[PDB]
C-alpha cells in the first residue's frame, strides 16, 4: 500500500458510513476523484487491526475487476483507506435506474467480470461472504469492480454459511448466482416479498428462483449450478468464468431464451 500524505487529500461530501468513521467522496492530488473511509478517533485496538488489515489485502489486489486502492493514511489521523471512485455507483442501484436499457450481451459481460474478479480473489485465498450487486461499482465503461462496503444478507448466502457459518469460495459461487438473477432482473430483490426464514425454507425444501424475463438459457442454467445445495457439485469460479467467457465469444448461444413463467395471464 502506497502511503498517501493528508494533504494530498480533499474530503468533500460524506456517502456513507464506516466501522467507525464515514466515507466520503473526495478528491487526490490534476487531481483525482476518490473515495474515502476514515477510523476517527476512539477508535479500538480490534478496530485498528481490521482496518489496517483491510488496506493491506486491499494493496495486495490488482485485478482489472476488483477495486482499486490509491493508498492508505496510517501515519497521521484519522487513519484513511482511499479507493478510486466509480461515478456509477453501486450495481444494485445502477441497474434499478436503468431498467431494460442494455443489451443481453452488456449484462453477460458484466457478470464475466464479476466473475473474474471473484476467480481471482479466491485463488488469492480471500472469502468474500459479501458478494451482491449491493457490492459491485460499476465505472464508466461499464466494468463492475468487486468491493466490499460492510453490512445479514441471507437472500444472498449459502445454506452452509447460514446453518454453520461455513464460509468459502464455494458459498461465495451461491451468491454469484444471486447476483446473476439480479443483474439479469435489472435489480428485483432476490424472492421478492419472501421473509428471511421463508427464504431458507423455500432453499431447503428445493426450491429455486425462476428464470429472469428474456435470459439465456444458458445464463439460467448457470445461476441454477450455482444453487447447488451439496457444495461440493457447485462450480468453481474458473468453471463460471471460462463458461461465460465462451458465451460472450461465440454470441448466438445467447440468443437462445429460457421458459420464462408467467405469474399473470392476460388473454385477448
Ligand atoms: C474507500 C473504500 C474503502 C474500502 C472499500 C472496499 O471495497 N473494501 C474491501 C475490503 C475487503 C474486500 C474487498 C474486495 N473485493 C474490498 C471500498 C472503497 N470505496 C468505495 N466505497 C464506497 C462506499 C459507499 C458507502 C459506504 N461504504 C463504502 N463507495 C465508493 C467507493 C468508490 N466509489 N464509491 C462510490
Amino acid at each position: 500500500t502506497t502511503e498517501i500524505h493528508p494533504s494530498c487529500v480533499t474530503r468533500q461530501k460524506v456517502i456513507g458510513a464506516g466501522e467507525f468513521g464515514e466515507v466520503y467522496k473526495g478528491m487526490l492530488k490534476k487531481e483525482v476523484p476518490v473515495a474515502i473511509k476514515t477510523l476517527k478517533a476512539g477508535y479500538t485496538e480490534k478496530q485498528r487491526v481490521d482496518f489496517l488489515g483491510e488496506a493491506g489485502i486491499m494493496g495486495q489486489f490488482s485485478h482489472h475487476n476488483i477495486i482499486r486502492l490509491e493508498g492508505v493514511i496510517s501515519k497521521y489521523k484519522p487513519m484513511m483507506i482511499i479507493t478510486e471512485y466509480m461515478e456509477n455507483g453501486a450495481l444494485d442501484k445502477f441497474l434499478r435506474e436503468k431498467d431494460g436499457e442494455f443489451s443481453v450481451l452488456q449484462l453477460v459481460g458484466m457478470l464475466r467480470g464479476i466473475a473474474a474478479g471473484m476467480k481471482y480473489l479466491a485463488n488469492m485465498n480471500y472469502v468474500h461472504r459479501d458478494l451482491a450487486a449491493r457490492n459491485i461499482l460499476v465505472n464508466s465503461n461499464l466494468v463492475c469492480k468487486v468491493s466490499d462496503f460492510g453490512l445479514i444478507p441471507i437472500r444472498w448466502t449459502a445454506p452452509e454459511a447460514i446453518s454453520y457459518r461455513k464460509f468459502t469460495s464455494a458459498s461465495d459461487v451461491w451468491s454469484f448466482g444471486i447476483v446473476m438473477w439480479e443483474v439479469m432482473t435489472y435489480g428485483e430483490r432476490p424472492y421478492w416479498e419472501l421473509s428471511n426464514h421463508e427464504v431458507m425454507k423455500a432453499i431447503n425444501d428445493g426450491f429455486r428462483l425462476p428464470t429472469p424475463m428474456d435470459c439465456p438459457s444458458a445464463i439460467y442454467q448457470l445461476m441454477m449450478q450455482c444453487w447447488q445445495q451439496e457444495r461440493a457439485r457447485r462450480p468453481k469460479f474458473a468453471d463460471i468464468v471460462s463458461i461465460l467467457d465462451k458465451l460472450i465469444r461465440a454470441p448466438d448461444s445467447l440468443k437462445t431464451l429460457a421458459d420464462f413463467d408467467p405469474r399473470v395471464s392476460i388473454r385477448l
